[PDB]
């Protein structure tokens, strides 16, 4: 198991624009287009993104760019963030692929908010780390996939993905 498979899991794969979670215009693997309720202002930003005029719909392969992309922006802005860098600097490899899932779904500013826990991942406090992040909006929001995350925290193996 890898970070791409683990995130092909939790976010899925559609060809088509969707509503995410929260309702807001997506396309391929939980790539985000746009918080504006405009399917329009969605079609426009899809476009852009592809290079193509896409009639909101698009290829596995154009699915898949848009995948790698977004991965590697967001171990990107973990390491230029002063908040992150360290805590995924002081992890396994297990555990740095839980705090690259938290931050693709949520932003680097998000997780960049959740201070308590990232203290107490940093000094290996994994029990206390997953009651804390089980404290939060996300986990009431989306609570099978933040279990998930959760016990790879607490563990450092894949098995809630296996
Ligand atoms: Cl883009
Ligand atoms: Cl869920």
């Amino acid at each position: 198991m890898n970070i791409f498979e683990m995130l092909r899991i939790d976010e899925g794969l559609r060809l088509k624009i969707y509503k995410d979670t929260e309702g807001y215009y997506t396309i391929g693997i939980g790539h985000l287009l746009t918080k504006s309720p405009s399917l329009n202002a969605a079609k426009s930003e899809l476009d852009k993104a592809i290079g193509r005029n896409t009639n909101g719909v698009i290829t596995k392969d154009e699915a898949e760019k848009l995948f790698n992309q977004d991965v590697d922006a967001a171990v990107r802005g973990i390491l230029r963030n002063a908040k992150l860098k360290p805590v995924y600097d002081s992890l396994d490899a297990v555990r740095r692929a839980a705090i690259i899932n938290m931050v693709f779904q949520m932003g680097e500013t998000g997780v960049a908010g959740f201070t308590n826990s990232l203290r107490m991942l940093q000094q290996k406090r994994w029990d206390e780390a997953a009651v804390n992040l089980a404290k939060s909006r996300w986990y009431n929001q989306t609570p099978n996939r933040a279990k998930r995350v959760i016990t790879t925290f607490r563990t450092g193996t894949w098995d809630a993905y296996k």
